DNA sequence: CATATCATTTTACTAACTG
DNA sequence: CAGTTAGTAAAATGATATG
């Protein structure tokens, strides 16, 4: 399955990949880790997913989460201060805010 | 769900946001608090709400534990984030021994 | 002893009296207790005064009871809680005359 | 007495006013903390000042009991009050394991 | 006494720094 | 990068102000 992200990316979880609509021809490569946060975000779109359950999709020290999400920010081009992809709910998780797209 | 505050704010609970229909393109952050508080007043519109009722909805019904005072500062920085005089309401009154009251017209969208 | 107040107020601690120059004919008549206040706080001028200290030259040896002078009395001298021009609030130390003060006679 | 850092604020430790040259008449008013912090680093100008000495002056000297991270939380509101840029101090500096070192030029009035 | 606002302290989440 | 240290945002709480 691919996912369509605020009408930009496209990603590709089981490739671990993003596209971005303004750089058509360049690949996107998400480490596992925040590919597989990502999904699970897209899995549930703007539904509030608990730390507990984003750490539990990726490993079995919660600060690895936070750095997971940084990163994720980042390849997404996305605000800390304002977000449009990935909100972070305090003392609850994170949120993917963006419109979210399934294809195929 | 969606709420029409006062025929000027979008609020929704799901995303903790007003939208003022004076700067439709700014959206207004809520702490989740505020929020909530926010939401439990709407899903009872103009109905007076004790502070036992908002305290379990808002904190311990999140497994929250917090004092009395956590959510009249909650109140006022509601207030303040929906720029509501407190000495003359337009949204949020005090019902003194009895706690609070959304005396703004609400709507509910979705 | 009077006490000249910002430029503004002429304070006599021993009437109990304030008077504005902009307002020259009338007479503020102070509570005892705001009276006192403000005159300890003009004997240091600019200094903070600790809650303890204020309340003591007052009642005997609640706390609020300070809190509701202070309040009582800036309304008094037409001071802003939230700017002040005389009385600051210093908060878990006490409270600081910041305006100019001036001893005449 | 009175402090010019950096040829721009007035610095009044008695009074917790900084005053910009640019606004001579806006005064900014310090919570205790800050300037607390800023004395002591104005006492000691360009020195490294360990965390220890800073809780010290600022806390305990005045019988308050708090966690070291207040000590951060003041030098970010303090810089925030400077419009200190973190990652390219002009006033306040960390040296990370070492403390905080205010490089700005600081004076002494009178 | 109850509530409101401001300040302080602490917690939650985020970024920088060093073996 | 790994864990330690520091920075910013948010929450909770304490202090002071008002009704
Ligand atoms: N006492
Ligand atoms: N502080």
């Amino acid at each position: 399955m691919k996912f369509i992200l605020a009408e930009k990316f496209t990603f590709d979880p089981l490739s671990n990949t993003l596209i971005d609509k303004e750089d058509s021809e360049e690949i996107i490569r998400l480490g596992s880790n925040e590919s597989r946060i990502l999904w699970l975000l897209a899995q549930r779109p703007n539904e509030v997913i608990s730390r507990n359950d984003l750490h539990d999709f990726v490993w079995r020290d919660d600060s690895s989460l936070t750095q997971a999400i940084s990163t994720l920010r980042k390849m997404l081009k996305d605000s800390t201060k304002s977000p449009q992809y990935v909100k972070t709910v305090p003392k609850r998780g994170y949120q993917l805010i963006a419109r979210v797209e399934t294809v195929e």
